[PDB]
């Protein structure tokens, strides 16, 4: 190809990592992968319509919270709608259809500022966009606009079977070898289904030199034929009490169900227990550095495809009901397993058993696998159960590497409207690191989802980008995927993202080099550089405009230049503000983005993805505890980009600007630095609602993920109200922070009980107890957090956190005075931790 020449040194570009290269592999699974994937993705090019695609319109089904229909003037909303200069505003009830708007004199409604369209068989107050202009109280701002053109979207033209095999499964261990380097050293060859370990073997230990050699047949119990797919030949490095010093991966049946053979030198990964880097079929890319394992498999042989009771005592039943009510996070003992298995019947007539029950599986035996199978080809109820997200999600973590079981979860993800998708989507994509192959259901519907949606396909795109960026373990893997998105995304996207590339690595460099110029205070001379090279960029580099990687409504064009800074900050992020490149945007305020290295923000995008979670939670209990989960893209190693939230300060620097440093901390000062930001009394009173809404949500959400301790020039408030948590890039005590200052704000002193504190402890205990209404899921959602997010080789101690936390197992009256006693323990330190945090 001629054409190709640029295009894939082009997707090359966009996803920053060689898809085509085979220097790391050891066999063609990857570029198997990217064949295999041609399918969906010419399925989901084809069959999505032109012209919805190219308008996008983000709609929701859930009902109309109650805190939005009690904004409802008379069942009646307004909308303005715009020409050139002159607009009018028309009346409209919540049911209208924009087509019963259009007719109320071929064109189109736009949102004013936006690349975000009102088009489709929905009613109004079912489009996102309606529902936040409710949300914060603002007026409906629409432009007759002609429709984006579908030709823009144009998607450029592109021999003995297993189970008769008993003989035992063998490994010979030809030996290690590091490059450079006074103790022992042996290997473990571990047989592992997930997180499980099937068969166990050693070498004896032998002196720890530049090279170690063997030559020994690892001989182990398990038959070939028990091999179940997506087995782990784990190899692992000890050195000698012990330590694990390298790890390293191979699947035992490979992506073409034929059982691996032959001569292998595989690179393995160092050390710095659940951790999904762990599982990982990737090698160790750097060759020269990294310690290297040499083996022999041989003997094709492949493996093959396939094609009751209901009765039971009562103090039985009730045993089994007993464990299918447990916690995610509990562990089954072999008699728990044992009755799962035996009532196996039972079992699939609850959906909740699931998990548990597929946790009984002995994976290990050909026999137990199939009647697995066959349990599976009977899934009537399951197939029938309403969506459950959080059951959905265990059936895709670390503990399940079978494609059916995963497949079955990935069947109910389906049903999620493209709403629920984004909610989810950094989720789903990280979960993808627990796959055991690269092809698989999860990454194909993350792929067709994400090509039947502009949005969900830019967010696609930048979580993929993300970890490719940062994941030596999975890059590969995520490339594959990418390439695969962008190859249908269009030309218009594909346009997109390239100009959105090159404006984050221009700001990047920009952000790396002013960083060199500061000893650890800003400078008087990198004013001049920071300012020279933002004048310097904008010159002949900067598009016109750009699209907000974490907000892709809205484009940037021109830079803010004389509003651009660098914190006085030992990271030196920049603060970089652009004008809005639509003329139809009827604001002026600017877009705000901060760029820092120095912190990891994929865990700041993982607490930030849960807190929207925790949202829609509460929606759903017709709550809203008005969190501010600010936008934040990670890009690449230690560096990416965030949302500058408009008129907010630190809590710190409202006590550093009335009482002054070595903070002799003050308890009036929020009250009346709030006062002295409100205008009416009108605008004042509703801003110490919003604060006890805000306050009460992250008081909620920061206790139950263990992080609500915090040093205050991380929280931060708006001028308007609005409390939130900032820098999650971090992490005697305190549950959570509800200083003096905030209970002041309340109306209280030490020991009282205002009218609104009241409200607060309201608020606080209907949050938390709607959390609890989806305990399961929130666990889930944060071991597949720490596992994924977290480097920590972060163990079940970590992860048991939760369930204290949301007190699993305890009634709600316990709970909530388990809570209640959380605030008092704020109530009773005071100032106590704030002031311990200076040193
Ligand atoms: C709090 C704050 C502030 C700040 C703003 C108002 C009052 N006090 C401090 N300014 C900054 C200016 C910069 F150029 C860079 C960073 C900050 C900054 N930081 C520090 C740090 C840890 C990098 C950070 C992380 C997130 C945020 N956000 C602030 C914008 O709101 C969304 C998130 C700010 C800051």
């Amino acid at each position: 190809s001629e054409e190709s020449q640029a295009f894939q040194r082009q997707l090359t570009a966009l996803i920053g990592y060689d898809v085509t290269d085979v220097s790391n592999v050891h066999d063609d699974e990857l570029e198997f992968t990217r064949r295999g994937l041609v399918t969906p993705r010419m399925a989901e090019v084809a069959s999505r319509d032109p012209k919805l695609y190219a308008m996008h319109p983000w709609v929701t089904s859930k009902p109309l919270p109650e805190y939005l229909w009690k904004k409802i003037a008379n069942n009646c909303i307004f909308i303005v709608i715009h020409r050139s200069t002159t607009s009018q505003t028309i009346k409209v009830s919540p049911d209208d259809t924009p087509g019963a708007i259009l007719q109320s004199f071929d064109f189109v409604l736009r949102v004013c500022g936006r690349d975000e369209y009102l088009v489709g068989e929905t009613p109004i107050k079912n489009f996102q966009w309606v529902r936040h202009c409710l949300k914060n109280g603002e007026e409906i701002h629409v432009v007759l606009d002609t429709p984006p053109d579908p030709a823009l979207d144009e998607v450029r033209k592109e021999t003995v079977s297993l189970w008769d095999c008993d003989r035992k499964f063998r490994v010979k261990i030809r030996g290690i070898d590091i490059p450079v380097l006074d103790l022992t050293v042996f290997v473990e060859a571990n047989i592992q289904h997930g997180q499980q370990v099937l068969c166990q073997r050693r070498t004896s230990p032998k002196p720890f030199t530049e090279e170690v050699l063997w030559n020994v047949w690892l001989e182990f119990s398990i038959k070939i034929k028990d091999l179940p797919k997506g087995a782990l030949l784990n190899l692992q490095i000890y050195c000698g009490k012990v330590q694990l010093l390298y790890y390293v991966n191979l699947l035992l049946i490979d992506h073409r169900f034929l059982l691996r053979r032959g001569e292998y030198v595989l690179h393995m990964w160092q050390i710095s227990s659940f951790n999904a880097d762990k599982l990982t079929s990737a090698t160790n890319p750097d060759k020269e550095n990294s310690m290297s394992i040499s083996i022999l498999l041989d003997n094709p042989i492949a493996l093959p495809k396939h094609q009751v009771r209901a009765e039971m005592p009562n103090q039985l039943r009730k045993q089994l009901e007993a464990i299918i009510a447990t916690d995610p996070l509990n562990p089954l003992t072999a008699e728990d397993k044992e009755l799962l298995w035996h009532f196996r019947y039972e079992s699939l007539k609850h959906p909740k058993a699931y998990p548990k029950l597929f946790s009984s599986v002995k994976w290990g035996q050909q026999e137990i696998v199939a009647k697995t199978y066959q349990l599976l080809a009977r899934r009537e109820v399951w197939d029938q159960s309403a969506l459950d997200v959080g059951l959905t999600m265990q059936l895709l973590d670390c503990n399940f590497s079978d494609e059916n079981v995963r497949a079955i979860a990935v069947q109910k993800l389906e049903s999620l409207e493209d709403d629920d998708v984004l909610h989810y989507l950094l989720q789903l994509v990280q979960a993808v690191k627990f796959e055991p192959y690269h092809d698989s259901a999860l990454a194909r519907f993350l792929l067709k989802r994400g090509l039947r949606n502009k949005r969900i396909g830019h967010f696609l795109f930048w979580f993929l980008r993300s970890e490719i960026a940062q994941s030596r373990h999975y890059q590969q893997r995520f490339a594959v995927i990418l390439e695969a998105y962008l190859r249908g995304c269009g030309t218009a996207m594909l346009h997109d993202f390239t100009q959105q590339v090159q404006v984050i690595e221009m700001l990047q460099k920009v952000t790396l080099d002013i960083k060199s110029l500061s000893a650890e205070d800003v400078s008087s001379q990198v004013i001049s550089q920071l300012k020279q090279k933002l004048e310097n960029l904008q010159n002949s580099q900067l598009p016109e405009s750009f699209r907000v990687p974490y907000d892709p409504g809205l484009k940037a064009g021109a830079l803010a230049i004389e509003k651009c800074k660098v914190m006085a900050s030992k990271k030196k992020p920049l603060w970089l503000e652009f004008k809005c490149a639509d003329p139809t945007a009827l604001s002026n305020e600017t877009i705000g983005i901060i760029f820092k290295h120095g912190d990891d923000l994929r865990q700041d995008m993982l607490i930030l993805q849960i807190l929207r979670i925790m949202e829609s939670i509460w929606e759903t209990e017709s709550l809203d505890l008005c969190l501010l989960p600010y936008g934040c893209i990670s890009t690449g190693d230690k560096i990416g980009m965030i949302e500058i939230v408009k008129d907010a300060t630190t809590i710190a620097k409202i006590q550093q600007s009335t009482v002054g440093n070595t903070g002799a901390f003050k308890d009036e000062v929020l009250n009346h630095w709030l006062k002295e930001k409100s205008p009416t009394e009108e605008k004042f009173q509703a801003a110490v609602e919003r604060f006890v809404y805000s306050c009460a949500g992250y008081c909620v959400a920061t206790f139950v993920l263990g992080i609500g301790d915090r040093h205050n020039d991380n929280i931060m408030i708006t001028e308007t109200g609005n409390l939130f948590h900032i820098d999650f890039g971090h992490i005697e005590r305190v549950p959570f922070v509800l200083t003096p200052d905030f209970l002041f704000v309340m109306g209280t002193s030490g020991k009282k009980t205002s009218p609104h504190f009241q409200k607060f402890q309201d608020i606080c205990v209907k949050a938390y107890l709607a959390l609890r209404h989806h305990t399961n899921l929130l666990i889930i959602l944060f071991s597949m957090m720490l596992m994924t997010g977290m480097p920590q080789l972060t163990s079940k101690e970590d992860i048991e956190y939760i369930r204290d936390a949301l007190t699993v197992g305890k009634n709600e009256e316990d709970a909530k005075k388990y809570f209640l006693d959380q605030i008092e323990v704020c109530r009773d330190k005071g100032w106590t931790v704030q002031f311990n945090w200076f040193l």
